[PDB]
This record gives structure tokens, C-alpha cells and sequence, in this order.
DNA sequence: CCGCTGCCGCGAATTCCGTTTCAGGGTACGCCTGATAATTTGCATTTTAAATACCATTTATTGGTTACT
């Protein structure tokens, strides 16, 4: 979808192509996304 | 036949500060079924317009008349 329009989709757009309601996407969209390290360095140099 | 090379380990200052909390894998689909997580009623304890059943010590009405502008 986002080839054809050329630009990333929208929810709504997203929900009407799937043929579910657009809460139901949303929650996918939360659930979606996996834990992040606690050692990531945040500082740019990497000490901290 | 006890010398030298070559591997692999190990280590390299101190506080603060700053900052974008941030992204990237490229693989299917439709059944039965039990398995929870939702939703529906009744029964224990308060709290009940109040209603109720006794003790209580402290003014109220009081018992008014005998003196007298």
C-alpha cells in the first residue's frame, strides 16, 4: 500500500484495506513493538 | 638433545556536562475445542423515617400573700 500511494498509510486507510475496526489496529500497532536493552548507550560517548 | 621464537592474554586519569528515549528481520492458511474473561443474581451487615425502655441531677412553675403607694 505504501508503494502504491507513495507515501506511508494512514490508520484509517490501513483499517479499511484489512476489513477491521480501526481500534483493532490500533491495538496491533501498541502491542506491536519488542523491549529495548538496558545497556543501550545513550550518551554519545559510551560510557554511560 | 632444556635453547629460541610465536602465539594468546592483559592493561591504558578524574569529576561534571550534552544528547537524537531513536530506528533496523521481509515468512500462510483455515478448523475444532477448551479456557478464561467477561457478564448476569441473592445474602450477608450496616444503617433504619426513627420507635423504642430506664436511669439521671437541675430549672420551671410555684402555694400562694402580709404589709402598705
Amino acid at each position: 500500500m505504501l508503494q502504491e500511494m507513495g507515501r506511508e498509510p494512514t490508520p484509517e486507510e490501513l483499517a479499511e484495506r484489512m476489513l477491521m475496526p480501526e481500534d483493532k489496529i490500533r491495538k496491533v500497532l501498541k502491542i506491536a513493538k519488542e523491549p529495548i536493552s538496558m545497556e543501550t548507550p545513550i550518551g554519545d560517548d559510551e560510557d554511560s
